């Protein structure tokens, strides 16, 4: 359980993705550093492919938890950075209402000094004018809370939760995500007890770049699991 120890300064980050929704392919770099004392994330994302085909905060839960700040009481329920430096993979379930789906496989490792985010992205039966594919979602992001649970009949933890995206029109859009992580590495893991993550999240633009691009900091801080006269 010495993962929590390549966590406690600044670590530079790394996040590749390959995407493919109704067949509009598309990728996505981004470069930064997560900061888990605070649990503090700055990132900036580029399409490097040209014009993304999908609104930016769809990609924001699938564009590294293990930089989330855990309290002292709480070190015994970090399942992310127990799995390090080995890492675990994370596969999603984002279910659009009445809307596609997308399919998402992860793979959150150290390579080196870098800890990676490498992802495969695959969006089906979307609609060519809903607000997915229509670009009708505003460029923000409302903070929520993902209760996670364990899952001993995989070593690992699972996680659902409902992303709520701010319609230009006024309405709502339905995000549901169902996450299960599990190691990579055959070390041992810290399977946590039931508790939830918070997760605020502020959007902006690069003034200097031209390209299609996302400006990310964002907070997760871990709660729910009482304190006590400890």
């Amino acid at each position: 359980s010495k993962g929590e120890e390549l966590f406690t300064g600044v670590v530079p980050i790394l996040v590749e993705l390959d995407g493919d929704v109704n067949g509009h392919k598309f990728s996505v770099r981004g470069e930064g550093e997560g900061d888990a004392t605070n649990g503090k994330l700055t990132l900036k994302f580029i399409c490097t492919t040209g014009k993304l085909p999908v609104p930016w905060p769809t990609l924001v839960t699938t564009l590294v938890l293990c930089f989330a700040r855990y309290p002292d009481h709480m070190k015994q329920h970090d399942f992310f950075k127990s799995a390090m430096p080995e890492g675990y993979v994370q596969e999603r379930t984002i279910s659009f209402k009445d809307d596609g789906y997308y399919k998402t496989r992860a793979e959150v490792k150290f390579e080196g000094d870098t800890l990676v985010n490498r992802i495969e992205l695959k969006g089906i039966d979307f609609k060519e004018d809903g607000n997915i594919l229509g670009h009708k979602l505003e460029y923000n992001f409302n903070s929520h809370n993902a209760y996670i649970t364990a899952d001993k009949q995989k070593n690992g933890i699972k996680s659902n939760f409902k992303i709520r995206h701010n319609v230009e029109d006024g309405s709502v859009q339905l995000a549901d995500h169902y996450q299960q992580n599990t190691p990579i590495g055959d070390g041992p893991v810290l399977l946590p007890d039931n508790h939830y993550l918070s997760t605020q999240l502020a959007l902006s633009k690069d003034p200097n770049e031209k390209r299609d691009h996302m400006v990310l900091l964002e907070f997760v801080t871990a709660a729910g699991i009482t304190l006590g006269m400890d």
